């Protein structure tokens, strides 16, 4: 009926109540993490905002890089779990996420109740990431937010053969000597990272919803090209800090259920 | 008995004349190609030094570039196939051929006779190839040829992780900063390329004797690496321009033999 969700990073501390699985009776964020006052002064807020007593909290569930140190909480479970269990809470009959972070890129498939089911990971190559963006950036001089609107009136578009990201990095330099117009290369870079996690998706099998998370996901044009590849409609809703202690809750909360 | 091998490039055309197939009776080369006087005078000097008339010839065969440009010829068989046939040529009982291009590498296996029964080809990826020599060249400030030597004496060896190029290009400035010794970190670099084309070597199947070509091939501390790493002694011949031909002249008399 009440349950407790706490994220514990090493530069902040995020919780939530739960009742019922179904309301957030209250949400409490501090700017200070793992080995500080933080965590303590998130549960007083929580407390207090509610008057609430520690009895009736029938489950606490942590998670974040500092969830080994936090010893008051029934269970430890992981910030991939629980950030996407807190995901599907904001976009319900989610079944597939797409983190393109800077460095790396995911897709997780979900339970019919928005639990991680399997999920498919690239660590090791560069294309396909954010950093293939970071290069391309730097060699046309752009910023890289300023990216996804240059995108917006492409006319034609600059096909790339390259998949290395080095490679690439010459192709794209070969395209602006002859001077071509960057929102068609634009639209060509994008292109590339999209039929790169393409695969990853093609491998792990879509199933709507379909939702996209990361920095990277704020840039347009790339969800517009990761849209046609796949052929679906894709969510880029607005994820707020305490989604990954919301989804604490929810696990929390599965398990009071069974303690019945 | 007597067999013609033709190479005709873009900038250069050369020629052997083989005697049953054992011995070179002549040759010659001419830094002149495709669509010039070159390959002319390329037959000039064979006829010449050797006075024999074109009856006397069984079976010609041409490869290069512009081997589709050149009539008088029996047949026109693979660049690949053929520079391979005269590699074995020279080092009998090759089964192995190790050629890290510039842009790709390649792993040839080969007859008990020296012919090219299959093989594995990289020209996606950069890492495992020229350019993630270059790369890594630039950020420490140093030629590439420098390098193979640098290597010799190494005290410790920087061990990477990295197996992608970009990823790996920011891990040698991590290494740099600290400021270890250079032979520890070219030492690690050529690890990273050797581990790499293992690989190839490993799918495709080791059978000695094993040969290393390529430009890349003269870099003794790659070639100790590659060594320690598929575990075989490895061979560093010097190939000469005319082993296209070579190669040619051979296949020229597989042919002359079949007639019969
Ligand atoms: S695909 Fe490996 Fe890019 S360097
Ligand atoms: S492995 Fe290097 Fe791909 S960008």
């Amino acid at each position: 009926m009440y349950t407790m969700g706490l994220d514990i990073g090493s530069t902040a501390s995020k919780g939530v109540i739960l009742k019922n699985g179904e309301d957030i009776v209250a949400s409490e964020t501090i700017s200070s993490g793992t080995g500080t006052t933080g965590p303590s002064r998130v549960l007083e807020k929580l407390y207090g905002k509610t008057g609430l007593a520690r009895e009736d909290i029938k489950k606490v569930v942590v998670t974040g890089y500092g969830r080994m140190n936090y010893s008051d909480a029934d269970k430890q479970i992981s910030e991939l779990s629980c950030h996407a269990r807190g995901v599907n809470f904001i976009i319900p009959e989610t079944r597939t996420i797409i983190d393109i972070g800077g460095q790396d890129a995911k897709v997780l498939k979900l339970d019919n109740n928005g639990r991680l089911l399997n999920f498919l990971m690239n660590d090791k190559c560069a294309a396909g990431t954010g950093r293939f963006l970071d290069v391309m950036a730097k060699i046309i001089e752009v910023d890289v937010s300023e990216l996804g609107s240059i995108s917006m009136n492409s006319q034609n578009e600059v096909s790339i053969s390259s998949t290395c990201t080095v490679f690439a990095e010459s192709e794209v330099i070969s395209h602006l000597s002859e001077n071509a117009k960057i929102e068609d290369i634009v639209a060509g870079i994008h292109t590339s990272v999209a039929k790169r996690v393409s695969s990853l998706v093609k491998r792990i099998g879509v199933q709507r919803n379909v939702v996209m998370v990361g920095g990277v996901a704020r840039n347009s044009g790339i969800v517009r090209a990761m849209a046609r590849e796949i052929n679906t409609e894709i969510i880029v809703p607005d994820i707020p800090q305490l989604t990954g202690a919301l989804g604490a809750a929810l696990y929390a909360f599965d398990e009071a259920k069974e303690s019945q």
